[PDB]
């Protein structure tokens, strides 16, 4: 049942940018993984792991299209790995997708007996492997049609269950075109066959999971319920009428603000959980776990995907970060928790506990924190000078940093750039003084247009990234931006705390 498939495999994760990179495992910014990895991802507590796997480089000549050794027994010791550590394994044809399978319009004939002889070598090698191990036929499939696609699902499963023995009956993933959840609900088909489950990607609001365009924060009662109303009809259609559901991928792309990455996953997760869907947690290798230094850039939205996934709602405060300036009088300190449910049994520093009635009140539904001012004062150069921990009877710990800040400094305010010389980002040092890059927009002086005009028309807002970051307190244009500037503009980076931002103007020549 799709309860039982919930039990046993929420919360996932994705092994991303690993296998499924290009043209080989390596290629991109993992190394190959090592074992001890999927040991730190059981310690986590995912129940399931998603191994995305891009073939096309390792594949032979036609006809019989043979998968390199090398190639096939690499992916089976990662999948062993995985499977050994008692994990849901989900493995796929991924990159493919485009690299070569998105043929499948202009040649169809000759692209579906390509991939049929790909599947049939896969089933083939891990026919005998535990029921834990599912098979799923394509990532964001494309360069189709849709009855294409519902063919290609069809024919792809038919040859995994005429491998026989435990293929008959091992769980098949398949989806709708671009593993798209409209697709989904309007043009896909579902196989005649009871041991299939479905699946779709969710990266919804795009522009706030990518900080795109200024989007930095989430979380309106409009933004609430467009994410339900996103995720019910899949329900409705396909999870109670029988039809197990996993969420392939979700997550953020980039966005940093801390409150609303929080909120997003908890709230995401929750309501995966309420329609019983698997959430796999999209992670790129630099997003959510460190492999390297072996533990989680931000522990909390783990530990809130870890308990959301459970099916444990999780509290979330305001603010996450509590900004106080150099100098200012510091007063008593509200913090609002949205309860989602829960108790707050205490607030600490590290491990010792602040004393409730001289360092903090609460009010007496348990929800409004009042930090006393001469606490705030002990517990302060700019920086983060503490962190709070929230605790409460169920669900992850909220942490909430104490965070001294001043105006920001920059060396310099004012570049002349030529539009001959440009390779390369401007690097901008800055001394931040404990802020935080949010976004950025650039202007045109002399017209007041958005420098980027010719891509985004309505917005001066740059996207994160691919137009602007932040890298070791220094500030970043890219090159991609400057190649835009036409004559002398002016950026405003926004930082936090909101209203703090740094100006900066670029003369051509």
């Amino acid at each position: 049942t799709p309860a039982d498939l919930l039990e046993n495999m929420s919360p996932g994760w994705n092994l991303g940018n690993t296998l499924d990179a290009v043209p080989t495992e390596g290629s991109w910014n993992n190394p190959p993984v090592r074992e001890h990895t999927f040991d730190d991802i059981r310690d986590a507590g995912f129940k399931s792991v998603r191994i995305p796997v891009t073939w096309d480089s390792h594949i032979g000549s036609a006809p019989e299209y043979p998968i390199d050794t090398d190639w096939m027994n690499r992916v089976e010791e990662v999948t062993d790995w995985a499977l050994e550590r008692e994990f849901y394994v989900v493995l796929n044809i991924h990159h493919d997708s485009w690299l070569w399978i998105s043929r499948m319009g202009n040649s169809q004939q000759e692209t579906l007996d390509k991939l049929g002889k790909v599947w049939k070598q896969i089933a083939e090698r891990f026919k005998n492997k535990s029921e834990r191990l599912l098979f799923e036929i394509v990532n964001e499939p494309t360069g189709m049609s849709a009855y294409q696609m519902n063919l290609l699902n069809r024919e792809m499963l038919n040859i995994i269950r005429s491998t026989g023995g435990k293929n008959g009956q091992r769980l098949v993933i398949v989806g709708g075109l671009e593993d798209n959840k409209d697709e989904l609900l309007h043009s896909f088909e579902p196989p005649d066959d009871d041991r299939i489950v479905l699946t779709y990607h969710y990266y919804s609001p795009w522009d706030y999971v990518s900080n795109w365009w200024g989007r930095t924060t989430w979380g309106s009662a409009a933004e609430i319920s467009e994410m339900e109303e996103d995720i019910k009809p899949v329900y409705e259609k396909f999870v109670r009428e029988g039809y197990p559901v996993i969420i392939g991928e979700y997550g953020t792309l980039g966005a940093n603000e801390k409150h609303s990455k929080w909120l997003y996953h908890d709230t995401f997760v929750r309501l995966a959980h309420k329609y019983q869907m698997v959430p796999m947690w999209w992670d790129n290798g630099n997003d959510q776990f460190d492999r390297a230094e072996r533990q989680w850039r931000d522990p909390v939205v783990k530990e809130i995907v870890i308990q959301a996934g459970r099916g444990v709602p999780n509290a979330i405060i305001k603010p996450a970060d509590l900004f106080i300036k150099k100098g200012q009088s510091i007063s008593d300190q509200t913090v609002d928790i949205q309860l989602n449910g829960n108790v707050l049994t205490g607030i600490y520093q590290k491990s010792e506990p602040l004393k409730e009635g001289s360092d903090y009140t609460v009010d007496n539904a348990g929800k409004t924190v009042s930090i006393k001012a001469s606490c705030l004062a002990k517990l302060l150069q700019p920086g983060v000078k503490a962190q709070l921990t929230f605790t409460f009877h169920k669900g992850a710990s909220q942490v909430m940093d104490i965070i001294l800040y001043d105006d920001p400094k920059l060396e310099k305010s004012e570049f002349t750039i030529s539009q001959s010389a440009i390779s390369g980002d401007l690097k901008i040092p800055a001394s931040l003084n404990g802020t935080k890059l949010a976004t950025v927009k650039g202007v045109v002086d002399s017209t007041g247009r958005p420098v980027l005009e010719e891509v985004w028309s309505w917005t001066p807002y740059l996207n994160y990234d691919e137009d602007f970051y932040e890298k070791d307190g220094d500030l970043y244009l890219k090159e991609r931006v400057l190649k835009y500037l036409k004559s002398d503009s002016t950026f405003t980076f926004e930082l936090w705390p909101k209203g703090v931002e740094a100006v900066v103007k670029v003369k051509i020549t």
